[PDB]
RNA sequence: AUGGCUGUCGUCAGCUCGUGUUGUGAAAUGUUGGGUUAAGUCCCGCAACGAGCGCAACCCUUAUCCUUUGUUGCCAGCGGU
């Protein structure tokens, strides 16, 4: 769907020479991504999603960037999928035997602090007991009811969330990511070259994948 | 040869483990960093996520008030002396 996008480059001072088949050097010292090679690779990753969304699987979206942080949360609860948006805990997939006891710790007191003994200890306990779920809810809020490990994983910037890509390479979770010209397209399975730090571009990329999973649910 | 008990650094703020990761490995990470605290005290950050022993609080005494009780303790207002 070659439309009026914004993704066309992300600096030419350093790049990533493994990102050589997607290069046009503009005279403003700016790399341009060849978009007519993106859309053969963009639609095939969404074609792999209907292979996976028909399995009644769990799609997990990760990307923070401080610009696409809130953009992935509303585009995941637009569907019934899962997200990590504020900060990605190191070892939330490989060490899920311990992180399971943290999302259980959250919903044990999310059960508690809505009805019962949220005010029956002190005020100074309620000064920090409201603080400790508001520490864990913006680290585990999209993942708290998943109850497993995802069978796909969507990254918005590859070298910014390389910790999440590498954990979905130890075990066979197929990660497919919006990579940039400075990112490294080797840990990603279904590489799609695009824009990682533009708002209207990341809503175009994520509005497509949030569309294709709910129409893919037959 | 030891048990039990005790000194000491020193009431010093430290000492570790599980899992995950990194490294061929001894190991490292966590526990470092930016602040803060009497304190590994707390917060923010961060391939770490958690937990344990300490730290703190819980215990006793002292500092204030109230209630109950009024003797062998007490005397403000009352009578005698």
């Amino acid at each position: 769907m070659l439309k009026a996008g914004v993704h066309f480059g992300h600096q030419t001072r350093y790049w990533n020479p493994k990102m050589k088949p997607f290069i046009f050097g503009a005279r403003n010292k700016v790399h341009i991504i060849n978009l007519e090679k993106t859309v053969p690779m963009f639609n095939e990753a969404l074609a792999e999603l209907n292979k996976i969304a028909s399995r009644k699987g769990k799609i997990l979206f990760v990307g923070t960037k401080r610009a696409a942080s809130e953009a992935v949360k509303d585009a995941a609860l637009s569907c019934d999928q899962f997200f990590v948006n504020h900060r990605w805990l190191g070892g939330m997939l490989t060490n899920w035997k311990t992180v399971r006891q943290s999302i259980k710790r959250l919903k044990d007191l999310e059960t508690q602090s809505q009805d019962g003994t949220f005010d029956k200890l002190t005020k100074k306990e309620a000064l920090m007991r409201t603080r400790e779920l508001e520490k864990l809810e913006n680290s585990l809020g999209g993942i708290k009811d998943m109850g497993g490990l995802p069978d796909a994983l969507f990254v918005i910037d590859a070298d910014h969330e390389h910790i999440a890509i590498k954990e979905a390479n130890n075990l066979g979770i197929p990660v497919f990511a919006i990579v940039d010209t400075n990112s490294d397209p080797d840990g990603v399975d279904f590489v799609i070259p695009g824009n990682d730090d533009a708002i209207r571009a990341v809503t175009l990329y994520l509005g497509a994948v949030a569309a294709t999973v709910r129409e893919g649910r037959s």
